[PDB]
């Protein structure tokens, strides 16, 4: 781990210079897969060490970024719209299944609980890059609060429902989906218990003179309550992260007044590491050697149906939200990325089937050929209408 | 270790609720290992795994806020006495060594080179609980000013001095070069980045961009670090304590914005010192194969303690005088013994287990001056404000 880092650190920097250098060109560190990954082609797997637990301990810091920089444009105005989305990603997982299982068994002419796994993995759907084309350009506020608040649902719902099949075991079926409520209800429940102890603490005591005693025990309460979800064995540690939305709602806006920016900031700085979560797709796309070895030409079963199922389920849902506005049009642009967080559940161990190392081949490429939709989202916007 | 980390929490919770309250009693963190561990003593050894790799990685940033949180009112007159203390480390080195071979040689009635070690480590001296007092307080910002600057001057020295005895063993030449060669390269490197920092954004135009810059400022400072250890130059600690012109240059060139942010961020990580702060007791009631031992030397080397601060200080006041002072300031360094020292204690901790009573007494040194930390100020309102 001596010069492992030092690896991020050298194109960080054109990372950080290349947001400022393609400020007006036509188009983030996606691109120096090629660049990084090519020339160490001849100490080799030093690079990739990088155990998948570490990958889940500094992904928490991400996504709290999220539910901690709610606008509250949303918390009645379009909440039945993401909890009705919230089921989606059931709908997701269903129909994924229901192509790529017939994609493997006729590309034959193995096992089936890899497909449900692989279902509920490619469920998660994070377009970070087109969130931030949406705020910057001071445009179309409710476009923006419909992907935002349906990117920060899924997710959770994601890691959350492939832990369940993860677990299944073939009756049996129910304890199964029991889980799936029992831990989504305790990671609510137990993860903003925290949450409200920070409310009250700097609601009633005069704390909020101490700048540096109130940002320190907010960082450790909400870091305890991530921590305590491995502690009780409960599961969906980041759902309990992320549950601490409550603290941006309450406990920011208690007496603070001065640390609501340095708190804001502290985070954002942490959010702004994501380009070492974005880099560990291209800096192990070619040093996880064991990993990619197969690269099976099955991606095309997987190509057609992450298109379809996506947008074969989101328009009969807005059917359904129609029967009690939303221009008829938002449907078609929620066609964006395909998240950040899908890769992590892609090295789970990373050899627990021989299909299964297929998938992070598969996902992989996949978002070296999503990223498209992020460049060709401006056509997109022009194309038939706003 | 999913549970280890979470009630290294609750007590550095406790430690943001007991400055709450402190405000006006009669006078912290540091006990609340030893109430932890009493209860725990009562899975044992999971607490305390910790390698000993990891604590000089976390360690750092605290020497980067000491060394970014320079008030630039030391370098234009007490400069050259701060530079002079420099030698105070080194020079106590060669007196503690003498004091602690008489320690065991008269004793019984290892080998000279693990005295060294010792030696060399006593001379780091980190006073945070003086210096926490006297910035709260507003006083004698004179004897502030250059308090700060030995306290942490020493640490660099006394982190690559005892890496030059390494080759100690006709050897004894080259340490001399060693040492001064280490410490130079350091400066050089170490502050290169710095002026690489501050070239990039004094001509661009990085204020549009106050959170791009942040990221920046560290990746570029962190670079500094790693870059040292990767080229296998050593005092890395040292390194980023070379980011002092980072203060000087970088911080007053154009963010006005980033500025708070970048103290804030840095601050804050130097506030989770505690950490450092906490893990001796830990080790001290759970490791019994290595601080078990306690042998009859602690009153050796508490003896060693005073005498040490006392033999090189004086003989080095009368040099500074010659060129005021008003003779006072002299008998008030008697102070802490800090906290990197134990970063020291613990290098790899498997010379021996006869010769690890070293690392025992340490930590009894560390409680013994807490208390004599805690009786600061009486010695205060006695002599001078």
């Amino acid at each position: 781990e001596l010069l492992v880092f030092n690896f991020l650190l050298i194109l960080t920097i054109l990372t950080i210079w290349l947001f400022k250098n393609h400020r007006f060109r036509f188009l983030g560190a996606m691109v120096y897969g090629l660049i990084m990954g090519l020339i160490l082609r001849y100490i080799l797997e030093k690079m990739t060490f990088d155990p998948e637990i570490f990958f889940n301990v500094l992904l928490p810091p991400i996504i709290f970024h999220a539910g901690y920089s709610l606008k509250k444009r949303h918390f009645f105005q379009n909440l039945g719209s993401i909890l009705t989305y919230a089921f989606l990603g059931t709908a997701i997982s269903c129909i994924v299944i229901g192509l790529i299982m017939y994609g493997f068994v006729k590309a034959m002419v193995f096992h089936f609980t890899d497909c449900l796994f692989f279902g509920s993995l490619m469920s998660a759907t994070d377009p970070v890059t087109v969130l931030a084309i949406f705020h910057e350009l001071h445009v179309d506020p409710d476009l923006y609060t419909l992907l935002f608040g349906e990117s920060v649902l899924n997710d959770a719902v994601a890691i959350v429902l492939t832990y369940s099949i993860s677990i299944y075991s073939p009756a049996a079926f129910f304890q199964s989906v029991g889980n799936f409520l029992g831990i989504f209800a305790g990671s609510f429940a137990m993860g903003s218990a925290y949450a409200v102890v920070t409310a009250l603490l700097t609601k009633f005591t005069k704390l909020c003179e101490f700048p540096m005693l109130e940002t320190g025990l907010f960082f450790l309460l909400s870091w305890s309550a991530f921590l305590s979800a491995e502690a009780a064995g409960l599961t969906g540690i980041v759902a309990v992260l992320f549950c601490g939305v409550t603290q941006a709602h309450y406990t920011y806006n208690n007496l603070s007044l001065d640390s609501k920016m340095r708190t804001k900031q502290l985070f954002e700085f942490m959010n702004f590491l994501a380009e070492n979560v974005i880099f560990c797709y291209m800096g192990l796309a070619l040093f996880t050697f064991q990993n990619h070895i197969f690269n099976a030409l099955f991606i095309l079963g997987a190509f057609l149906a992450i298109f379809v199922a996506r947008a074969c389920n989101i328009y009969p849902l807005s059917f359904l939200l129609n029967l009690g506005p939303w221009n008829f049009q938002h449907m078609m642009m929620f066609s964006g990325l395909r998240g950040a967080i899908a890769f992590a559940l892609a090295i789970r161990d990373t050899e627990s089937q021989p299909k299964q190392m297929m998938f992070s081949t598969t996902l992989l490429l996949v978002f070296f050929t999503v990223w498209v939709f992020g460049g060709g989202t401006t056509p997109m916007l022009t194309w038939l209408q706003i």
